């Protein structure tokens, strides 16, 4: 019998306070909107909100019963202990998937998360932040909007974006592509994933075979009209069919799962085949997979030699392609090399807020807020129009909203004021992916080639996390991804009481300050600038 | 022209107030106290305050403006930003050493520090919290004590305990084998090392040769007398003779700097000598350590099959043994699964104290306190007696005191009383090793051979680290040890206030609360019981 977690609507408490009802709502938001919501799974093919049922049931339980001055204690998913400390502390402390660094391999890992001794965190699937495909939209917008200024004149119309991963991320891929003006291409070897899309609004139209694939998307070109079309295929057999018959991309990507342990399916077999594998035969799923994988991304680099704009969209299929034996894909550039590193370095990033009574009237009067209070031109103006018509919500109304250093907070006290005198029904969850300036260490991603070489210097999501509950975040988690990533997360709640303005305020311009921070020390001229004017900084001799 | 820090002593403030001041005396206590104090090395070869001494101005200057609702940032020994948080938030939050783990091996995390990138954090040398060769010593004496109880008897009178390594650290092993009863022989390759174990009270004489030191120690063994002597020369070569001339040493450790990068001596050479070839030549200077420290290890286990109790001092020498080609070094015992592991299931570690006022009289006090408080008997009040015997102050008058779950905060707001009313002349900081229940995650030591196999997972020392944020401890830090450990450390200060009376009861009793949980979580049953007993637990269904 199913679970079936659906977060509560309405403005009724069953908890003792809304600090705690508004998280309860975010861990049910996270199920509700999940790939694999009966076990756990968030997205990503193995990132899960707790470690299993009876830990969930636990959680569930203690934010029904905690006080307001309360702290509950979470560890990889598991709830370990409820501490009196104070009303200007987190409620909800996690640390999830972190391992020491000697033995968080790929392959100890898996071995621990088998045994129940850690999860697989992902960044919001396991500290409850995530809201569906709309968590990545803007950011997956954004790339190809900056890939069409920097190499295509500022217009994608007429121009082809073949990817391939429809999951609960990439799912986004195709909107975005479309709403950049593409004829967009995605590839999925699951035909429930594309379903999936087609559902939500994320996909347009599913082919029935890559000859129909290539007639609906030379149509679109030849229209210059953006749209969306999806294959059912694997990755590897379907691009290599694409090439021979002339496709001629002008970006190609990926974004499908492309670890062999949690989801990657080699050339011939279904997802469930796959999966099995990996329980029986291990060995050979690897073996498999790294030949699927080798393919794949040969056949990306065939398509960069005709001339596409190829780029990495943050999957690692890089270095796992590099793994497999393709020395060349790890010359491949990133989406964040390219496209989002001058955004980090004005502490721009995937901000994003909930709206705990599920009622839809509440985003949109956030919506509105935003277009009195930005600046014509802004970022924000032109990206709230395309949100409004194009995106659906799934699960609580919530909306993605890139902002930067000093505008977070101004939206969130203004946000918090419009809670306190009635014109938002409930309270508002601010929040963020962990995809941010101030929060992650990641040398195959965020943080690949910094200028200073400090790619892996990890010091700084523990600094973020510090911060946060230092200042008052509703909740505050730190991740890793095994071995190749640290990332810290938090939650701060508007819910219109003077103590939230002085949270909102604090917590939020620490988090994008300690982001500046940390590209300006890097030695990024926008950062250093941004860090002088708002008296970020520390004078230090010998300079 | 050298800086010779001293910490400040007597009442009168530098800084706007005693929180500030008081962290600021701690960080110039450090290096007094240190080793290589003008490099600013604390302990270990190149554990540092601070990245540099630029670093370190600055630091001082913004801990003598800060305001008491402010908190410093420091990341990895560089102060990086000053924010606003409040007056419950931490003054100073720390993240030193940390690297994503698959680039945070031995000879990456060389280069990061060579490129000042990164810094050997250490424990207590990178935050702050060091007292000299004392702040190990009861737990080398403990150690010592139960490996007399476990195999010898309870007395090790007339026995012997062979060892290396009198470094800031391993110094203190003489003295702990001393107090315990032992003839205690100390192996060091530098005479400099020696003298200054010798001159703070740690050693009693230093022989002449090894023929000198076998007649000094055979002479105490006869007598049924504690006392130490040292040997200079190395240890592989010194273990090796003291076998041919039939030592039958009782007990053999080792606690050498093993770090063939950072102070390990190869045979032959001299300190200068093996710190200058691996600047020169860094590929025979770790083959010769190699050698070195392979020879080293089949000395301890030469006396290990003539029937020594032989195990690791916490240095890990076992697993570079073993990667220098010893395989049966890794089947040797450590101290923390022979001794000290049963007392962290109480939450027992090395809590301390440092008297900011740097009066002995402020020490005698709170020495006077825990006889009033403790009950006859008890593991403290057998040792505060030791340790007033001794243990000579170094820098600010100091005490470690081993204590556990709820008693630390007991003493803590005993001495906060004590402050207010003029019994004790200024604040007084309460801190601890690293080396504690909740605080560490470290396969080689403290957390090797879980019952549960979580040996490896790093949750805990991050959430130990959050809870002290969020109670309101004054420092907190988070530390790695390359790719092997992460720690977290804090202070936590009594100033006679009613907001540090409610801090040192909310930090503390997390502090050791997260310890004993993270045991009983591994199904150690003291622990269990005493988590149930405190309310510790969360009841989760399906046990
Ligand atoms: N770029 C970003 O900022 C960003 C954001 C979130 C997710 N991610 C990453 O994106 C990846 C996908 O995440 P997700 O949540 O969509 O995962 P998911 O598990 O929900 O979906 C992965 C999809 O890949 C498909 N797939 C697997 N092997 C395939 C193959 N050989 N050929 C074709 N399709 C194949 C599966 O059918 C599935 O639909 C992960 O690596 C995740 O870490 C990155
Ligand atoms: N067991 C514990 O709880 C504990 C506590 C603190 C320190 N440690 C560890 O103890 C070790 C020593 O720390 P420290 O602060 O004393 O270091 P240190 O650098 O101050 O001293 C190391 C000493 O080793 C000596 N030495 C080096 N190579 C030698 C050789 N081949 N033969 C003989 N002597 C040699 C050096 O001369 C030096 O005096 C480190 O690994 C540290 O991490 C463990
Ligand atoms: O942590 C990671 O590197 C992968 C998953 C994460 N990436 C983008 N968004 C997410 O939550
Ligand atoms: O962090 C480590 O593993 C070594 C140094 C540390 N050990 C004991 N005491 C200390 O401060």
């Amino acid at each position: 019998t199913p679970r079936n977690i659906k977060a509560a609507r309405g403005t009724t408490l069953r908890c003792k306070g809304w600090q705690q009802e508004t998280i309860l709502r975010l861990l049910e938001n996270n199920i509700e909107n999940g790939e694999r919501p009966e076990d756990l799974v968030i997205y990503m093919n193995a990132a899960k909100a707790a470690r299993d049922w009876d830990c969930f049931d636990a959680i569930v339980r203690t934010l029904k019963t905690m006080e307001a001055d309360e702290t509950l204690v979470v560890q990889s998913g598991k709830p370990v202990g409820l501490f009196r400390t104070h009303a200007f502390a987190p409620r909800v402390l996690l640390a999830n998937g972190n391992v020491a660094g000697r033995w968080a391999g790929d392959a100890n890992m898996f071995e621990l998360e088998k045994r129940g001794l850690t999860i697989l965190p992902g960044m919001t699937a396991a500290c409850w932040q995530y809201i569906g495909s709309q968590g990545i939209v803007q950011g997956t917008y954004q790339s190809f909007v900056s890939a069409a200024e920097q190499y295509f004149g500022g217009s994608l119309a007429g121009r082809i974006i073949l990817t391939a991963g429809a999951g609960g991320m990439g799912g986004a891929q195709p909107l975005a592509g479309k709403m950049a003006g593409a004829a967009t291409l995605v590839v999925d070897v699951d035909p429930v994933s594309l379903e999936r899309r087609l559902n939500t609004g994320y996909l347009d139209v599913i082919a029935t075979s890559v000859d129909d694939a290539l007639a609906r998307i030379r149509t679109l070109a030849a229209e210059r009209e953006g749209g969306s079309v999806g294959i059912v295929g694997n990755a590897a057999d379907v691009f290599e069919a694409l090439h021979r018959k002339e496709l001629r991309p002008d970006i190609v990507t990926d974004q499908c799962m492309v670890d062999p342990y949690r989801g990657y399916v080699p050339s011939g077999l279904s997802p469930a085949e796959a999966a099995q594998l990996v329980r029986t035969d291990p060995e050979q799923a690897l073996a498999l997979a790294a030949a699927t994988l080798a393919r794949h991304a040969r056949a990306m680099l065939r398509f960069r030699d005709d001339g596409a704009v190829v780029f990495e969209y943050g999957n690692t299929l890089r270095a796992r392609s590099v793994a497999a034996g393709v020395p060349e894909a790890g010359e491949l550039p990133s989406f964040v090399t390219l496209f989002i590193r001058p955004l980090f370095c004005r502490g721009i990033g995937p901000f994003r807020w909930i709206a705990a009574s599920g009622d839809p009237k509440d985003i949109a009067a956030i919506d509105g807020i935003i277009e009195s209070t930005f600046a014509e031109g802004h970022m924000i103006r032109q990206w709230i129009p395309m949100a409004r018509k194009y995106i659906q919500f799934q699960g609580l109304p919530a909306r993605i909203g890139w902002l930067g250093h000093g505008e977070r907070s101004k939206l969130a006290l203004l946000v918090n004021e419009a809670v306190a005198d009635g014109r938002i029904s409930a309270p508002i969850a601010f929040t963020r992916d962990h995809l941010d300036a101030g929060s992650v260490a990641s040398p195959y991603r965020e943080t690949e080639k910094m200028q200073d070489g400090s790619d892996a210097v990890s010091d700084w999501p523990l600094l973020n996390a510090m911060l946060a509950c230092s200042n008052g975040a509703s909740l505050v988690a730190l991740h890793s991804n095994g071995d190749k990533s640290a990332s810290a997360g938090q939650t701060a709640i508007a819910d219109g009481t003077p103590m939230a303005a002085f949270k909102l305020k604090s917590v939020l311009d620490a988090d994008t300050g300690i982001g500046v921070i940390r590209y300006a020390d890097a030695g990024y001229e926008v950062a250093r600038e941004t860090r002088a004017l708002h008296g970020l900084g520390i004078e230090i001799g010998g300079g």
